[PDB]
């Protein structure tokens, strides 16, 4: 104990521990809002189960700094399940696929999400189109680097089937199931695997899949909003629309712990509000008047290590200095002669260094 | 500070929100400063430029710089004019989530995007910025149901990528110029922005160019790409060698390069960016820099602010909200609904959960 | 708007606000434990009069970085009360001496702090030996600064009183009354101002006095120690230790509820617990089954304005990179240590021409 | 493997790998000025040897945050030595000294400093009239708390000594040497184990000692002052009192580079400054007109890993929420001897609190 480990550490270090082949972890690598903010990112929760396989659930906008920090290699991170199709659930993707690329991934992203009531309310015509949104990032890079990772499979499953397996690999199964939000489409997965169950619920207001479909998970997360209160102090909501914002848009603290006490999982998880330092009591005192079970109320980086003995909740200590860390046809050029015959003489300055880096 | 009970002034810090801007004043602030590569440290590439006429510009949004810019406290009305200098996803990644969340946060004027072309259609910001709110068709059409669609729309403005340092925008006594940078493949710039006497040159990506020190001549504020070591190309991401050399020849705008770039501008102020700023990469990158460059220099970090008045240019760090609000700045109900029946027959009845809250709030 | 100061900013930036004549502002810079932490200096407030009196309550170890971050002159910061003689209240007194004066504090510090039961328990005696203790520092910092502002002015009151003034000044009262902690000693302290009144209740197992002396303050700030449960799940302490430590050393959350029921601040102020994402749910709960009234769980730069109106909590948002802001004998070397230096004209040379000219 | 941990991480996670039997582990817990700032706590060194032994050398206002934050247990930092008097390099001695002793430290705290001129300039007196600045926490504490863990047990050495051994113990040589800086007292210390030399230079204008016995060590420790332009925009100094504060007071990052220069140590670490954007870089240039070789600019929570092949610079990632770790302790039970340090006057003002604590009190009994 002198010259050697710090066991069973009361902070998760991202690339410290070794998963046990009993094991799932999970980490919020996003809690927050369609509206940005350097303590929480949008909505993204990477899983490592004991088998090897590991998933995101949702890469909202700013999510990929915290996943990076978690010092897993690219080629690992190449599953994606989307809830819904909101900037705050997937505007990330582009970040994985460019940055990812760049960084040595080999492998394309396979991509799971909804369908919606027509083709360009989907998942397919969606990735489809953000490829072409960056055709130019991706043709010019696909001159100096083999394009094979620059290849999104998107797998769309109908976002109106009720618990109907959407994944089925290496003793993993993905269910999906309708959410009520904005409009059709979006969806809450269940992750089954070695007698574990892990629900990522998304978006929705009060819905009677989630509480059926989700029973008895080891780990339930559902959206879980900010009071009525909240919504007149911070966004100066009148009372009427703020009272609605509660009942119609979204699942209240109050809504969450009904939904908790009738799925009676190990370990509930409320996320999607802004955890500050005067919002978060009255939104866990809500889940409490209707929920008494283990709960975690979700900010960013927060990780649930899921055992046979207990399902643990700890907060990781990851580095803000991330750095990419490694695992194990002829194109047309993009340039014009023109653009190239601009190139500034510049051997003189870069002599010094030149000389001493060659010897 | 003068008085116990007053506000301290030329704070050592900017705290945003906390100062006027008076009317020959610029102000810039760095939203990313770093890589393709994410980390919490640096978002990517973004300026927020503020004019003392009320004028704001964002030159570059790239993927995670929209929680730094609003940590500003702007309102999103204000900030609706973005320049993109290159199709990067670390140039532009979260133009999307300014969209959205602006939108969904009270933005009333669409937003407006000045890009370059490309050597054909399918390369340059027109075709981008249509194809990415296609990608974003399901968030564009729930979201129009509940709030007004005209801030849901944007407004590119394409500007030819091969014009030497010609106006893409001209109002108000503002003037962009672009001219070309070299870099990944046809379609890059750089920007100079003139306004009240000042020019703020905005570099972008490139490998060293004849355009540059022409055309950023006698900037107020020079902005140039400045890149890693190839010994830390070497060390951090074990390049075999050769091609770490290559990397700070061909590719980037080694420091030796910007040094040789900012010694023939002359600027008042030149700023050193898109490099990973730790405490074992900055020190060999400014040597490097210092070889040739001798005048003032900013080694740019996420949050460095410059303030441009007649008499200086400044440099300091923004200590701003990590826990960030939208803040307030001074609905088409004939559209079809995007929820089908099924779905909203899957309501769960929660009236005795939220009974007890609800008379309570009602008072 | 656009060219213009953003107004009621929902963060607050220290050295940003100008304080209204009929305003305070208190800030928590030490919310913590006598174990360290970043995130959690231990006990130490700002506190700010609009008539321009300012204060400091506690100055617990670590809590300098904080008190430095507010951008105050040295100068304005002179007059310092303890609650009590715990190193986690006045360890960083010596921080606040030593820096101050190397920053151009030029007025001594004047410290209220308790007796105790014989003249070794109070704080008379702990700054004179604080003093001799880094007689080093206050020697050698003597030769080259004026000594005045190296001078502490202790102004000792008896523990024993009950709810007695220690201080009266420019329209500025504190009493002080007893503590049970520890031993004989500590207290709890009342500011009063303009019509409002701050307490500041120090280190206290549930007393009399308090609920008496606190009732009806704008802002009531009480120790709310951590639960029984996070006592041997954070600390491996035996189930009868961890019970003990909540009824007979500490005030409970649940205890604090009761207190603050009794008291009915306007606003409420938990504290001396630390503040975790696992901890602070249960502390938040067990005051809220006795106690219903506004309330704050403290963590550091958390910032409160009392005004006639309002008591709005929000957190400062303050530079990590701090320095002092300005505001408007013989040698202790012998000549065998003044013969050891290094000529170094030299090495030195380049930058002394062109510094000079 | 995804199962299996990340090796050899480009930041330290505290905790988190086992030392090298022929393995230094030096940690900045502090590395900044009199005046205090969350980025920069004041001079603090944490040294882990192969052997198991640590040792912290300074513990400066603002440094045990850090220190906690290392996760090691409190039994194994009981050994201290000061580098020099000020608040700033010993401040947070008494964080230690009460937090250690209620966290379940068992061994007292034993400290290693300079004399003065006279005894009153000395550690042993300083340590002495510390324990009397909080006797009513000392006495408070020792009811309940055995009181050996309490005690702080000094060794003073001769600050005159040509680098003599003031510390010999299990393969582990310290030596001292003086410096010259605000008045006699403040020492250098040379850390010696296993073919090793990790020296701590403390504070000094630039010296004939520090070159002599620093020569060639495994990680080299100097005082590096900000510039006399930093010191001109920074504190409105004028022109000349600028100048004298970098060739009369302290070593300018110019005479860094002359000692390092000299010493060839394997690695120069340069601290003592506060390391912003704006200052840092001016320092460094400084520091490189007459040295080229291994450099660090210190912050805090930096750490050199000393090996046989390398010395190597990474920064530490550590909990901002830190908790004191268990480690071997003793179950000493409390001297019931000591008299109560309550008196009945006191003791009479308890609130009846039986209903409010009692639902919860019952369901913890169950
Ligand atoms: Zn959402
Ligand atoms: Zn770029
Ligand atoms: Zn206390
Ligand atoms: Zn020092």
């Amino acid at each position: 104990s002198s010259t050697g480990i710090a066991p069973k550490r009361y902070v998760y270090y991202p690339g410290s521990e070794e998963l046990g082949p009993d094991e799932i972890r999970v980490i919020a690598c996003g809690t927050g809002m369609p509206t940005a903010r350097r303590a929480q990112a949008a909505a993204a929760w990477v899983v490592e189960l004991g088998n090897g396989d590991k998933f995101i659930v949702d890469i909202g906008s700013g999510s990929m700094a915290n996943i990076q920090s978690l010092m897993i290699p690219a080629n690992y991170l190449t599953k994606i399940f989307l809830t819904a199709l909101h900037t705050d659930h997937w505007g990330d993707l582009v970040s994985m696929w460019a940055g990812g690329w760049t960084a040595g991934r080999t492998d394309p992203l396979e991509v799971w999400g909804p369908s919606g009531s027509r083709e360009d309310m989907g998942t397919k015509y969606a990735v489809e189109h953000m490829l072409k949104a960056y055709n130019w990032d991706y043709m010019t890079r696909a001159v100096t680097i083999n394009p094979r990772p620059g290849d999104i499979n998107v797998h769309e499953f109908d976002y109106r089937a009720l618990n109907e397996v959407v994944y089925q690999e290496n003793g993993v199964t993905f269910r999906s199931w309708p959410c009520i939000h904005a409009g059709d489409g979006p969806v809450s997965f269940a992750l089954e695997w070695n007698g574990y169950k892990v629900v990522f619920g998304g978006d929705t207001a009060p819905n009677i899949w989630y509480p059926e479909y989700a029973k008895g998970a080891d780990l339930a997360i559902h959206e879980c909003w900010m009071t009525s209160d909240q919504m007149m102090t911070k966004y100066n909501q009148p009372a009427q629309l703020a009272l609605r914002i509660n009942l119609d848009f979204h699942t209240s603290a109050q809504s969450f712990g009904q939904i908790m006490n009738m799925v009676q999982p190990r370990h509930a998880v409320a996320y999607h509000f802004f955890n500050d330092d005067d919002t978060r009591y009255d939104i866990y005192t809500g889940v409490r008047e209707n929920y008494a079970g283990p709960l975690s109320m979700a900010t960013d980086m927060m990780v649930w290590n899921i055992t046979r003995d207990a399902v643990t909740e700890r907060m990781a200590v990851s580095p803000d200095h991330a750095w990419d860390v490694a695992g194990p046809r002829n194109r047309a050029s993009e340039y014009t002669q023109y653009i190239l015959d601009g190139r500034l003489n510049v051997d003189e300055a870069n002599a010094h260094w030149k000389q001493e880096f060659m010897g």
